[PDB]
């Protein structure tokens, strides 16, 4: 269709060789909340849509996060996202469409109904982390800003296998979405990438909850139980690494 | 060693044949907060214990989990676990400690030290439904009451298979825990368990944030990246399955 948008995502998939099982791993990283949450907090979606429509969108938080709307607390649901991160602007601006859409018509009872029959959960889905380049910066610098950014694992530990470039496209109806992800091989002992995962470092859990070495079959596993389909970028990495290795 | 303390739960394998994939399955529950914040929220440790002793608790828990602890309302970390369940003198019992240990000697500087200094992060257990048997309730009839409370499946779905039963015993170095499983065969459709996980009812929502059927490859996929072994009953469960059915 018409595509009125073009997003670009630049990301490393950096993997290792682990020695005890001579497996290839890829690092993956697990988000923290749903896109169904993110989506209804930031009122991506329209108060006028039928009944059966916005409760898919109920129907796809985790059970916390509906028990964290039936509060009709909007700033216990805020800080689930941003965690007393400053961006008051985009906060009033989206609490003023959750009090106009749910709380000013009958404080809240619609909402309340809703989320109670909203039946099953959605899930958190592993990623292969990345991000926007900022301005002026090259993809590579992103992609490396943009991994030690989110999993705390620097440059001193992998090399970048350059010959390996993997591009995807998803289209959204409107959106384009562009992901271009580099190759890293590890080069220096990691055995535990979730031990970097603290809460003094805003930037790595703003978005995440876990951090692992995944080998194949695990994201087999986990692309056949969620919605965004790893092995389209993992299974060519993992191809690349073998040739790398054997010569 | 000295067990002071015996625990009973008993329990229900729910098993299905998947006509598509000619695979047996069981129902299989996740739970929905982690057991070291239930083990902090209800002050099972000692405030005594050495600090690397103490961040074990930390780092066992979601990073969701410590981000509500790190807000220092313990009403928010309640809720997470209670929903507005009325429990108030227990409440009163657990904040009193709370306030004791973290908020009168520094009005929390050291609790969000060491939550803040955590590292990684627990996982929330894969389980077979189980509970207590309430007094004078024969064995099965827990069973069976407690698997319809924790996933709305009705006796009409499935029939108990009774030549099966299996124990499990685990040793706390106090407590004895004895773990005991019936074994039911589904007879009646039911494709998505996990949309009867709905906020209206307050005893599936309670301890489980996913309901869903698992085959074999799944359960050991779980198995090898929790604590809780559950090979030891669902493979020989789905062993009698087999000679059930192929007879
Ligand atoms: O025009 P808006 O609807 O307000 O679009 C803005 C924005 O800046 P400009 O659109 O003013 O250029 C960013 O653009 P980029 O950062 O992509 O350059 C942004 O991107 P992020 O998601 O990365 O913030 C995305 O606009 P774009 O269409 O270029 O992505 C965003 O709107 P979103 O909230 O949809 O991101
Ligand atoms: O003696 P307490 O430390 O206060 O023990 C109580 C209790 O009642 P009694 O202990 O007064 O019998 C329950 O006992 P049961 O329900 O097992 O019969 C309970 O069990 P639940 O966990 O199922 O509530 C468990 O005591 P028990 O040692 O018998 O399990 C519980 O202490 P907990 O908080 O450790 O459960």
């Amino acid at each position: 269709d018409t595509a009125m948008q073009l997003k670009t995502s630049i990301g490393l998939i950096t993997c290792r060789m682990n020695t005890q099982n001579n497996q290839i791993e890829t690092i993956l990283v697990q988000k923290r909340y749903s896109l169904a949450f993110s989506e209804f907090i930031h009122c991506h979606y329209s108060i006028n849509a039928n009944q059966g429509h916005l409760i898919k969108m109920f129907n796809n938080m985790t059970i916390n996060e509906r028990l964290l709307v039936k509060t009709l607390d909007f700033d216990r649901m805020w800080y689930h996202i941003w965690i007393e991160t400053p961006v008051y602007e985009l906060y009033h601006k989206k609490y003023q469409k959750f009090r106009k859409n749910w709380l000013l018509p009958d404080n809240g009872k619609k909402l309340i109904s809703l989320i109670n029959q909203a039946k099953g959960s959605g899930t958190l889905l592993w990623e292969i982390p990345k991000g926007k380049p900022k301005e002026d910066e090259s993809d590579l610098t992103c992609a490396i800003r943009e991994f030690e950014e989110e999993t705390g694992i620097t440059r001193e530990y992998y090399q970048i296998l350059p010959e390996f470039k993997k591009s995807m496209s998803y289209f959204d109806g409107k959106t384009e979405y562009k992901h271009i992800y580099f190759l890293a091989m590890l080069c220096k002992s990691l055995e535990e990438p979730n031990m970097n995962l603290s809460l003094q470092y805003e930037n790595r859990i703003a978005e995440i909850s876990k951090i692992s070495w995944q080998n194949m079959e695990a994201v087999r596993f986990i692309s056949k139980r969620q919605s965004f389909n790893l092995e389209p970028m993992i299974g060519p990495a993992f191809n690349f690494i073998k040739n790398y290795l054997r010569y």
